[PDB]
């Protein structure tokens, strides 16, 4: 079969693209090194935050809101759980967080529904949080938590029912791009199509050279821990929120306990530089894994600092400016690139799937994706 479209990397972005293409009757092949969802890429550890008011930049808000609507649509189409509306709390020291400030500006610019709180008002509203009196906060009630492995599994099952094919456990090794066709090479055979979408996550850093691209991309080792917590404070059932917060030593994020799983925490602004083929995927092999998490919990969420119940090891892929790459290949209009999601892409994957399908089919998108241009100056050293 010569396909209409081949997607290389059927993860967060690729599987969403495959769903969008299959739903329009486009003959699609997706090829993945593993069998998504899996624990070797960037999409595991159960849960992902979706925010609308966006501290990385107000220009992301439209894509977040579209993505949110697409997640509700997915919820209605599958039996897997997709989204729970935890709300998202953002806080930091007053006057000392650009992230908090931009979150607040984004909410104002897009007339988002948020609550503003400070100091003891935070600790009063959410028993279990203990911030200093000089902290301030913005709480977004209508954002929340995605079950990311379920998202990918649902998109996969829906796409496959519509005739998409998923070739699993198959690494793409090389590419051959012509003006009117694309070709991939694998140990399980070679495949051709009219259009290519490249969405290989951390492996984009190693394999985009085979498309003659030289773009700084650094994979990072990013751990999360689940901790035994006071369920009377930290459970989703008592409205404990998702959160993403700035403190003097960086940004931390986390999740309420769901069904007694424990509060989940990660440290966002620090991780080890790694190669995705040699990363150590065991939690706790570095002392920082657990210690950086307990340093936050004992200070700010002291009843969520019990026994470590579970750990996970996942990867970010950062650009120099920490903005995504979503664009056509500059020399090949039949090749679409999705890369560099810099630790904050999952929430957009529904919307990005739609963009990637538009770019593959038409060479354009209705979305404004200027900030993710592959030709922008700030990508380069
Ligand atoms: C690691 C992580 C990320 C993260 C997060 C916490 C952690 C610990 N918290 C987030 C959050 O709360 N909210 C959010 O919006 N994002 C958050 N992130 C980031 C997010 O998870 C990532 O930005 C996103 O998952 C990136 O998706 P992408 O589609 O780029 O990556 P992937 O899901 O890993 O999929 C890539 C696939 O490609 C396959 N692959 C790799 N090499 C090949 C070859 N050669 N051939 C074929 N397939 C290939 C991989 O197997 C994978 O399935
Ligand atoms: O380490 C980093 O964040 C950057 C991302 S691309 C090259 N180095
Ligand atoms: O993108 C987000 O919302 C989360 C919080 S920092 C890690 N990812
Ligand atoms: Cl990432």
């Amino acid at each position: 079969t010569h396909f209409d479209v081949i997607v290389v990397g059927a993860g967060s972005m690729g599987m969403a693209a495959g769903y969008q293409l299959a739903k329009q009757g486009v003959k699609t092949l997706l090829v993945d090194a593993f069998d998504p969802p899996h624990t070797n890429g960037s999409h595991h550890g159960d849960t992902r935050i979706i925010r609308h008011a966006y501290g990385e930049g107000r220009e992301y808000v439209p894509l977040a809101l579209r993505s949110q609507e697409l997640w509700y649509e997915l919820e209605k189409e599958t039996h897997h759980k997709i989204f729970t509306k935890t709300g998202v709390l953002v806080f930091g020291p007053k006057g000392e967080s650009a992230f908090v400030a931009e979150t607040m500006e984004a909410a104002k610019e897009h007339s988002l529904t948020v609550d503003l709180l400070e100091g003891d008002e935070i600790n009063k509203r959410w028993p279990g949080i203990t911030v200093p009196e000089n902290y301030n906060a913005i709480f977004e009630p209508n954002s929340g938590v995605l079950f990311s492995e379920n998202c990918i599994r649902a998109y996969r099952e829906l796409a496959e029912a519509r005739g998409a094919k998923v070739l699993t456990h198959t690494r793409v090794e090389d590419f051959d791009i012509s003006p009117d066709s694309v070709k991939i090479e694998t140990a399980n055979g070679s495949y051709t199509a009219d259009k290519l979408i490249v969405s290989m996550g951390a492996w984009n850093s190693k394999l985009l050279s085979k498309l003659n691209l030289d773009i700084p991309l650094q994979p990072y080792r990013q751990v999360v821990g689940f901790f035994e917590s006071d369920e009377s404070k930290y459970s989703n059932d008592i409205d404990f929120p998702g959160f993403m917060v700035e403190v003097p030593n960086g940004i931390y994020y986390g999740f309420p306990s769901f069904g007694g799983c424990g509060l989940k925490l990660g440290y966002h602004t620090f991780g080890q530089k790694i190669d995705p083929d040699t990363i150590n995927r065991e939690f706790g092999v570095y002392p920082e894994d657990e210690s950086n998490l307990r340093a936050f919990l004992e200070e700010y969420m002291p009843g969520a600092n019990g026994e470590l119940k579970r750990g996970a090891v996942c990867m970010y892929t950062k650009t120099l400016d920490e903005h995504f790459i979503i664009d056509l290949h500059p020399e090949h209009s039949n090749v679409v690139i999705a890369a560099g999601f810099s630790g904050h892409g999952f929430k957009f994957s529904s919307g990005v799937g739609e963009v990637l399908s538009q770019l593959a089919l038409t060479g354009k998108t209705e979305h404004d994706i200027s900030i993710f241009s592959i030709n922008r100056p700030a990508l380069k050293e």
